[PDB]
């Protein structure tokens, strides 16, 4: 379920931090705009890139801390609150999920997909009720 999928990612969190990340930039061109210096890169490209591997590590390992805390794939409000006022849009974190369970989906593994579609869209809600656009 939901709680082992925590522990598979993170297992291999690094690889699993970049395809995902790479699936939402492929899935939707124009988020990859938002990050100036991956454009015009392909997928080895960009895993060559110290800043994509750290960045994309750091990310998936706060979800995974916000996920471990979640209760019923419901994230901590506490949790959405420090987001919002961490150094972005719904919208944005709404595509990834989706590109996250899709790969999920395709994956032979047998990951709770169901589980993280909700998660996504209980964190999207938490982090709107907290006060991100
Ligand atoms: C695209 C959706 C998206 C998601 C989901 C996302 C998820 C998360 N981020 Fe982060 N982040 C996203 C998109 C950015 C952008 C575009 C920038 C610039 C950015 N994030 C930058 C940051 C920065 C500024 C420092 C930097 O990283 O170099 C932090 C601290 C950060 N993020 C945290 C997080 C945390 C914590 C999560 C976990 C919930
Ligand atoms: O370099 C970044 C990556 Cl790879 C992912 C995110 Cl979500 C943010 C930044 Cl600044």
């Amino acid at each position: 379920g939901f709680k082992q999928d925590i522990a598979t990612l993170r297992g291999d969190l690094r690889t699993y931090a970049q395809d995902i990340f790479l699936a939402f930039l492929n899935k939707y061109p124009d988020e990859k705009r938002n990050f100036k210096n991956y454009v015009g890169k392909s997928d080895q490209e960009l895993k060559s890139m110290a800043k994509f591997g750290d960045h994309t590590e750091k990310v998936f390992n706060l979800m995974m801390e916000v996920a471990d805390r979640a209760t019923d794939c419901v994230p901590l409000a506490s949790d959405a609150s420090t987001l919002v006022q961490m150094k972005l849009t719904t919208g944005n974190f709404e595509k990834l999920f989706v590109a996250l369970v899709e790969y999920m989906r395709a994956s032979g593994q047998s990951f709770d997909s169901q589980s993280w579609d909700r998660f996504g869209k209980n964190l999207v809600s938490a982090l709107s009720s907290a006060g991100m656009k």
